[PDB]
């Protein structure tokens, strides 16, 4: 019964956190707390199919927080079983509240419900793996359709630090569902940066649209959750759904809904305490530009300037090589080992006292995380002083009338940021051509914080 267009939702979320104890709570404890996490989520639930909704993405530790040790978390989880089992928890009919509680709010609105919750896995003392108290703890993703079906599991591969209360899969779970409206995959935060599941599930399964919950620590100038997250959309070439869990103290916000060109919704807000429920129409096997070659144009070409003044500049504890924007336009080129990066621009005006340079990386990073990267950037510098050039810049006054960035990048797996002042995406402003320019469609709609090209290669993690 197959639809062209489908309604997502997602829910950025104001987690209600557990309070704290030094001993592990009761399992009538902890189920009090999530259904009250559940309460609120039943709300977003109910607007969201009331809005013709066909499915709704809720964050990551959206039903019982992030402050746990293994032992504190077990009351709180539950065995959740392989959707093969082919099992509806409303139906069925106890042990497992938390799952019948999700599976009749999909049910009894007649929507795709897709959650954070735990799971524990009891093992055998047989298997050497088997953690020394007995079971593995994972954090999983759920989905139930419309019927109140399980039919997704995903337990999250890629732990962040701090994460000390959960376990590693043995193995990197590719999980998909379908639907009416297109072929989902799914994963969770931190993996986004990684190649397993989430670059295999387009790659290999060619998922249309992937859902996306997560708890996401902004970290400028690249890393903020709605710019990064629209990126990948754009770069993999998928719908994606992405639910953040609202906690402005921690830096976490930033929930939308993207498409191969374009955002679609978005919302940021660090100055409130209430979450939000996004929605948009999106198309089940979704429109997007023809394959990139994201060396082909850089690489034809010869360096737009010389006898650069070139300077180190670290961004998010990487150290790049900078050169200053000097003129109201320009073209500049910049280079760090094998990556050369290209930009053409041309400011509306010169604001004074801004700064802006064109920066390249090409190397590991390793704070938080191990894994290889190669940038091209445009950014604006945080002050006049050219050390601070890559540290964190909310806000900015330098509207552009056009840029071209592109780089020579040794991956197929680059990801267009564009990130405006105030933390604000800039929908169809921009686009990607076939040979890897990044480049503006019309003077952008506001100043500008950072363009750009966020590669990664990763065999040489
Ligand atoms: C619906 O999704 C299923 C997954 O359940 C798709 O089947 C996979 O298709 C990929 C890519 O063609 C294959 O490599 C996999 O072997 C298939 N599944 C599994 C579990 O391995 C299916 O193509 C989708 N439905 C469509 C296109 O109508
Ligand atoms: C949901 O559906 C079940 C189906 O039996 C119904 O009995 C229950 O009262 C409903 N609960 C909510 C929260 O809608
Ligand atoms: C991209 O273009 C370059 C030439 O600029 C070519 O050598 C390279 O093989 C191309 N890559 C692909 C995947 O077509
Ligand atoms: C470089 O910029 C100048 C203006 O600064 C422009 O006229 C020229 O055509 C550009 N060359 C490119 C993009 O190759
Ligand atoms: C935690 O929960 C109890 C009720 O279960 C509430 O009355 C109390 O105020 C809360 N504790 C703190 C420190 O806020």
């Amino acid at each position: 019964d197959k639809q062209d267009t489908f309604i997502a939702a997602v829910y950025e979320h104001a987690a209600i956190l557990p309070n704290a104890t030094l001993t592990p709570v009761s399992r009538e404890e902890a189920l009090a707390l999530m259904n009250r996490n559940l309460d609120i989520l039943e709300g977003a639930i109910t607007s969201a199919a009331d809005q013709g909704a066909h499915i709704i993405v809720t964050p990551e530790d959206a039903i019982y927080g992030w402050n746990f040790n293994r032992d504190s978390l077990y009351p709180y989880l539950e065995d959740i079983p392989d959707p093969e089992v082919n099992w509806i928890p409303c139906n069925n009919r106890g042990q497992t509240p938390v799952q019948e509680r999700l599976s009749c709010l999909a049910k009894n609105n007649s929507i795709y419900v897709v959650a954070n919750i735990g799971d524990k896995k009891p093992c055998d003392t047989s298997d050497p793996q088997c953690p020394p108290d007995g079971r593995y703890q994972y954090n999983t993703d759920v989905v139930f359709d419309s019927q109140g079906k399980l039919v997704a599991r995903y337990h999250k591969q890629n732990l962040f630090m701090g994460e000390n209360q959960f376990n590693v899969p043995k193995e990197p779970e590719i999980v998909t569902f379908n639907t009416t409206f297109g072929s989902f995959g799914i994963f969770t935060c931190f993996d986004i940066l990684f190649h397993d599941p989430a670059v295999t599930l387009v790659k290999d399964f060619h998922v249309d649209t992937i859902v996306f919950p997560t708890a996401w620590m902004n970290v400028l100038p690249h890393l903020s959750a709605v710019e990064f997250h629209s990126a990948w959309a754009m770069g993999m070439r998928v719908n994606f759904l992405a639910s953040n869990i609202h906690y402005p103290s921690k830096k976490m916000t930033g929930s939308g809904i993207y498409a191969p060109n374009s955002s679609r919704a978005f919302h940021y807000d660090m100055k409130t305490e209430e979450g939000k429920l996004l929605l948009s129409q999106l198309d089940s096997h979704p429109s997007h530009s023809a394959v990139v070659n994201w060396t082909s144009y850089a690489s034809s070409i010869e360096a737009l300037s010389s006898g650069n003044k070139e300077f180190k500049g670290t961004v998010f504890f990487d150290e790049f090589t900078f050169v200053k924007l000097t003129g109201v336009a320009g073209n500049y080129t910049v280079c760090q080992k094998d990556l050369c990066c290209h930009l053409s621009y041309k400011m509306s005006e010169n604001i004074p006292n801004e700064v802006y340079a064109l920066g390249a990386f090409d190397g590991l990073h390793t704070v938080e995380g191990r894994y290889y990267l190669q940038i091209c950037t445009l950014l604006k510098c945080k002050t006049t002083n050219l050390n601070t050039c890559g540290d964190s810049a909310e806000t900015a006054s330098t509207r552009f009338e056009m840029f071209s960035l592109s780089g020579t990048f040794g991956t197929q797996y680059v990801f267009p940021e564009v990130l405006l002042s105030e933390n604000q995406l800039a929908p169809g402003e921009f686009q990607v051509s076939t040979d890897g320019r990044l480049f503006s469609l019309k003077p952008t709609s506001g100043p500008v914080l950072t363009v750009t090209l966020f590669g990664r290669l990763y065999e040489k993690d």
